[PDB]
């Protein structure tokens, strides 16, 4: 949880598609089809990963912590690149 | 890493057909399928070589290194191209 | 180099037969396999000689160089035909 | 008429696409075109299904029953579903 | 239909070419032509075999026996594997 | 089914002529004969057999095991061939 | 004109390809670049159907005569079938 | 100017896209970019009718002719259609 | 016309090359040039049949007659054939 | 200039293949290697030709004057052609 | 710079493809990754081109600077007939 | 902080987007999120720098210092332009 608010903005910037991120946090009940729906309106990908962080970090830290481990599955090298830049 | 941000529009011009370099980018885990074929739908190949490498970059250091390597060993006179005419 | 790339025109005119030029270019790992067939596929001797011009002219000087030392020893007429109506 | 209030949340959540039904609606002069537009404003198909009902339920039985009618014909799953689960 | 809601993911990722059982669900009157072009827009047999499991979710029970049958005829192994993989 | 994922690249290069092995596939169901089409409109042997073999993997266990008797059956050198350079 | 707008809904069914259509309209200033261009926009044939029939009604009769001579003339069996059907 | 005035209603109506109206009401300083940006925010087409048309109409009889002419260069069905209706 | 209608699949499945039978649909001026070729460029005989009969169906009673007439003339066997599976 | 515009509709209907023509815009920089890329995407020689003479038109006088001596030494008929039914 | 504004109107008519301007202006700095896409997001090219001159008229005389340098590169025979226009 | 004061009216005018501005503002605790939002609820550019402009100013000079630096980063033909310009 800690990580990801620390990172927030190389997340926001990095992150990528989140399709797969989206349809791992709908299988979890971290987000509703409507949230899902609110994070596809944006245009740009840093809009929606904007939005999508600022979402998850209202939830709790649950949330935080399956959103890091679905972008840990679906990125191996973006956790590993901050991992490292943070050091 | 370095090279291949410096060497940017060079390699937007002239890296070619990317179906091995996809290939082994694929193997290594860099890209997803959704990722290559999503380089796949460009049209051109300037547009294609512009999809690649602009996502290459974004995921960090070691993704690059492997981009080097592969395109390294796909075209042995490209490398070199690009290396002398930095000189 | 520069010669191939001047008479560009009348050597996509006048080439002739690629497949010796082509073995040649492809025991120098100019080319690939595939870039070959792509070569091969083309209908006319126009058309295969536009399309492995522009690929040779795309990888660099060495392979402009090797491309006219084949083209040279395949076909004596040419070069020295070319030679003569720079003139 | 009846039957559409009752099912209001389903048919808010199962409805689809309504532009065949607002074309419907707007042949029997039970929509304009101005109310038509502002259906299609919304972002959802759950906000587009609650204006069109919540509209269509205030002008009367009338319009309830053009509405049934032209959702009856536009899929016959949704009807026989909801007919099915309210028994 | 709960075989489908079940195995949602899988055969979102296994159902392949939709073209016949499109084909199928057109002649059966579960979709319009307008949902069917609606299917073909997308660019991925991935979000081809989303948009198609979502929708017809929707419409109910009998539509999704429709669609497990007639997947069933179309590929006698996807069936067979996903009924094994349930073991 | 796990010798043809793993030699998936070998499979890849050295499998040949499909014509056998697309019959053999067809008389036991594995493939339509749209798929065998779209196998048979490639270009190269390279994107056949990829073709061939992405295909082949997404239907299960069942299909690979067909697939690697009919590639048996069809050439006992690159089964033998295989089997000899895991080794 | 009045055969167009009673014809309202056949022709925003049958009217098919508007490419020279909008050629004809364009060729008499009916229609300018930006809105043959907003006709293009459409995804499917009923919608770009629609656009067009209701941006011509706007504009006046003579525009509705130029796009009933222009269809009779693209088609010469649709002008005869709806004329037929309204017998 | 009396033209205008005399078919509010009709123009409110028919007038369409004012991007290229308004363009050219810029180009003559009769609005600013302030004006046109709030004629642009409004949500349907007769909303930005009525106000571009309240606006002008304040402003003068000079406006009001520049507005004529720039409707009849833009469009020439629709001012010869008032014309014509008024008759 | 009713014929054609009823027996889509099947015609869908046998038709086989229509060559001739486009030669006839343009010689009855049924088919534009731009709708024989967009015919022409489907990949496959299934495909070819989907668009031609789909785009016949849709202009009238008389294509359909025309139709039915030429491909009775090219194969006298299918007509026949079907004909007598529908008994 | 002004004679390819009038004609514009009978060079866009009988111009042909614009590989030659191609070759020589390309080499006068007309066009880049990106609008020649643009104008071969093109499925019929009619949308080629519009999609050549619409960006030729834009560019200006010269380029047209360009274009009418590439069309005149390619094809000597077709300047013939039109300059006697002009007449 | 001034050659820019006073040929506002006749460059948002004429620039064409903005891909290589908008990379030189990315390349110098003039303008952000999230403003090259709000450009890209327009529908039209007289969109485009009104987006893109209105951004770089604000930023200073620099950037029309670097524009003016880069469309006179990009193609140049739109320089030349502004330049002839204005004469 | 008294280049930002003399530059008001200027800045008001030219200052652009302020998503990147906000987000520094709001990473250097500046501006509160409640701020940010009502920063961006105003209609146009203008009332959006007019508000931050004026509610910056209020907090003090260590603000106006920020919004100076994160303005110059944004933009550096800006801070250049006024600075020019006041010379």
């Amino acid at each position: 949880a800690a990580f990801v608010k620390e990172n927030h903005r190389q997340l926001q910037a990095r992150m990528g598609d989140l399709k797969g991120v989206l349809d791992d946090l709908q299988d979890n009940e971290v987000l509703t089809e409507n949230e899902k729906e609110l994070v596809e309106q944006e245009k740009t990908r840093q809009s929606k990963n904007e939005a999508l962080l600022s979402m998850v970090e209202k939830k709790g830290d649950l949330a935080l912590d399956v959103l890091f481990r679905s972008i840990s599955e679906r990125d191996p090298y973006l956790v590993s690149y901050l991992r490292q830049q943070n050091l």
